[PDB]
């Protein structure tokens, strides 16, 4: 057992470990980033526990990311907010420039839902995938959620506002959709997002009209200004002499001829994809299988390649309170970043995980070793009802019963997938986590990640390894 | 303001530092170790916020360990319990070994509470304290809270339970006071505890005998034995021919002679200190000045110290959601650290910080940036309510009125030291946090911390830049 020559082994290995690192002083050929959306660092320890649930391992488990050398912290308030959304925080990890909450792609000039701000290109931020394009070298992108949420969006996409995915949400605020260009469009007629080899992920929606349906479930789409945005996408890339596929299922995208293809766009679903405990595994890629094809594809360019995946469905679950999906959705993330170590040179590739910002999720006391990590912590000792290990600090969770007590979760409750873990203030959807989030990073120049950074940080760092962008670059 | 240009300065001044970077590969001659009790990473978020508060730079200030290089992450749990309590934490990153819940300096076969497991000397683990003594060199402790309480107490004592502070306690359990050493008497009669060239914090009340009174309150004692240990300890060293102060206050401990002291014992309450926003200054030292004696104190050895320093109030202030105060403890750490700092040379000296465990205080949404931290966030879409920035997933805070509504936080409330703001799961103590927390480090061998650990690694890397104990060493 766990004794104490057995705790200072485990410990004496971990410090040969340590003494045993090299550093990676040159270029990074290839970067592959990925980000959990809302993954705090409580859901990073959660998920490990679950992890361990499932091998046997328990708390000794290990989250692949954590065999990384190098470990940091983030902070990721911006510039108006103490607590950052998805795209004012995507516009600092992948631009460099912190922004006010609720816009992409330009400076903190911008007033948030005013299209003007996105028409003037003094204020744009540029993305670390137009930094890669500059340089000659090939970009892509894959995600769980609409490929036109504020996550991938980041880095290619510029707007005053993120809700602006496409033109029906232009015309709901009240902006001009013939000059203010939404996300969608964005993504296939400008830079960089009309150079990315790759795109993967849900949103079908956003990029043909109403009067148009979907292939698979045969819904009318979103745009009201009657454009085909797929078929414009395809033209496009045939106009250039390239080879391009649009796929929509699993079979068709692991049919795709590697060799042979130069773009690839994928969209499984009509909105953000499935959640892992609820998707039809035959006809959704999971992340890792979206993660391999990518990589395929973006790895035939001989001068290196920059690729964005992102769990993000953790953040909708979190949302939500509904703690066991965000978990699931974060190990679904854990297994592609296994698929990309597995497939990569760690000589010339940085692979580096973190988060845009986190959720109020904590761990209680005091179970046993080897408890389900989703499992009742005890009784209370105010009220004699039951309280679970994992809760919130935010969201709809929270329950005041009909006769004016806490609500008590059931066995019952615990297993079901929709079942909301108790908050201490209730909101309809929780609020994001003001806390630092973590990052962890292999590859060349994985040591300018090791203490505590501004959030925005991240990719100058990045450019330098690589030696893209107008920074300082370890090729000067 | 905080523009493109502001963002991407801030970011590429950031990288000049990273890559300015310079490895200290050189033992490490000294070593202070801090310890904030209960202080999660939500916790170092929220009080660099608190700090911001009060020096007008708000989200921007940055706490004084956060200029350290080397942060690592730290799991804790430990052989029994998935969320530790501090008692066996201190046993692992103080001895470098994992044990069960209540446990100080026995290994994991330890059954807690049963103290036949503390006569044999086969289960024993040995502090780094205790390692410094073998290789000659000095030791010390400061707190904020009682002196043999388990933090302080990982560095010296071996007991099956630790709530035996004094023998009292182990009378309590039903255990033989004669033969079942106390943690006081620990301090006292046995290495290294004997040997601690500084000793300070609280707990006077395990020193001597409810026939005896307290210096300054005259409140009785809590042995039952008879032993008056504070006149044991000054014997002691007076019979080596060294010479020992024992002082009580904080004037006695600033007037002490540094040159020709050689022991000191510096107990400035019955109990714990009064915390931060309680305390009478013009009787009790702070963290800053215990520390800063302490050193001065220590640094007299030509070879050598090691010092742990407690910042332990901050758990306290937790376990009651009294998160104003918890706060406070919190910059009384921080300002301690910026002490160490300012008065050693840090080619010589690691100093290191960490926590033992953390809490489970999160941090809310969407207040506008340099919005106090102890305020409102919002108000509950849910039930109209106004919720705070700050609160809990467990504690005493949570709050069903009489009326069978949620309890909303007036402004009074939110001023009151004494307020428990919202938790949500009630218990009358707060239970800790399972999270990962951080650790961050400066001096010789700073980078032996970079990515995640087990908690029972610290001292074994804290060894081996220092040269002492049995495992690898710098010098070997
Ligand atoms: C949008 O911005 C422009 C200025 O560049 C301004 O004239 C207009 O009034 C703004 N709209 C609002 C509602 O703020
Ligand atoms: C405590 O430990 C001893 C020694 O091995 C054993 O004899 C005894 O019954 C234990 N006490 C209890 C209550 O378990
Ligand atoms: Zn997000
Ligand atoms: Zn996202
Ligand atoms: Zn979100
Ligand atoms: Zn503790
Ligand atoms: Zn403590
Ligand atoms: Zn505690």
């Amino acid at each position: 057992e766990e004794d104490k020559a057995y705790w200072n082994k485990d410990a004496q290995d971990a410090l040969d470990k340590q003494l045993g690192i090299k550093l990676r002083e040159k270029q990074a050929k290839n970067v592959i980033f990925f980000l959990g959306d809302g993954m705090s660092l409580s859901t990073v320890t959660a998920a490990r526990i679950y992890k361990g649930g499932l091998t046997g391992k328990f708390e000794r488990e290990k989250i692949s990311w954590e065999e990384f050398d190098f470990a940091a912290l983030s902070k990721t308030y911006n510039t108006d907010k103490q607590v950052t959304d998805s795209a004012a925080s995507a516009t600092a990890y992948l631009t460099g420039v912190k922004t006010n909450q609720g816009v992409i792609g330009l400076d903190a000039n911008t007033v948030r839902t005013n299209c003007s701000y996105q028409l003037d290109e003094s204020l744009f931020t540029y993305s670390i995938a137009h930094w890669f394009q500059e340089a000659g070298r090939s970009t892509g992108v894959v995600t769980s959620t609409r490929v036109t949420h504020a996550t991938p969006a980041g880095t290619y996409a510029h707007v005053a506002d993120r809700d602006w995915e496409n033109d029906s949400d232009v015309v709901h605020d009240r902006e001009d959709p013939e000059i203010c260009d939404d996300i969608a469009e964005q993504l296939v007629f400008r830079e960089p997002g009309k150079n990315f080899k790759v795109i993967m992920g849900g949103g079908r929606r956003g990029f043909f009209p109403e009067e148009a349906l979907d292939i698979e479930d045969g819904i009318p789409g979103e745009r009201e200004d009657g454009k085909h945005l797929i078929t414009d996408w395809l033209d496009d890339k045939a106009s250039q002499g390239a080879t391009a596929s649009y796929v929509w299922n699993r079979d068709d995208l692991l049919a795709v001829d590697i060799r042979n293809t130069d773009y690839l766009m994928g969209l499984f679903s009509y909105t953000h994809l499935d959640t892992v405990l609820t998707r039809d595994a035959e006809m959704d890629p999971t992340l890792p299988e979206m993660t391999k094809v990518a990589i395929e594809m973006l790895t035939k360019d001989e001068n290196g390649f920059f690729l964005l995946v992102e769990g993000g469905r953790i953040d909708h679950m979190h949302h939500a309170n509904q703690i066991r999906q965000s978990l699931a959705e974060t190990l679904d993330m854990e297994e592609a970043v296994s698929m990309a170590l597995s497939m990569t040179d760690p000589e010339e590739t940085i692979i580096l995980v973190t988060a845009d910002h986190g959720h109020t999720l904590t761990i209680t006391g005091y179970a046993d070793r080897n408890t389900d990590i989703l499992d009742f912590a005890g009784i209370s000792d105010l009220d004699d009802r039951r309280y679970t290990i994992l809760d919130y600090g935010s969201g709809p969770g929270y329950h005041i019963t009909e006769d004016g007590k806490r609500y008590e979760p059931t066995e019952e409750d615990l297993k079901d997938i929709n079942f909301r873990y108790a908050s201490a203030a209730p909101k309809h959807s929780v609020t994001h986590d003001g806390t630092d989030v973590g990052i962890w990073v292999n590859g060349p120049f994985a040591h300018l990640f090791t203490g505590v950074y501004e959030e925005n940080y991240i990719p100058h760092a990045l450019a330098y390894a690589a030696c893209v962008g107008t920074g300082r670059t370890f090729c000067d």
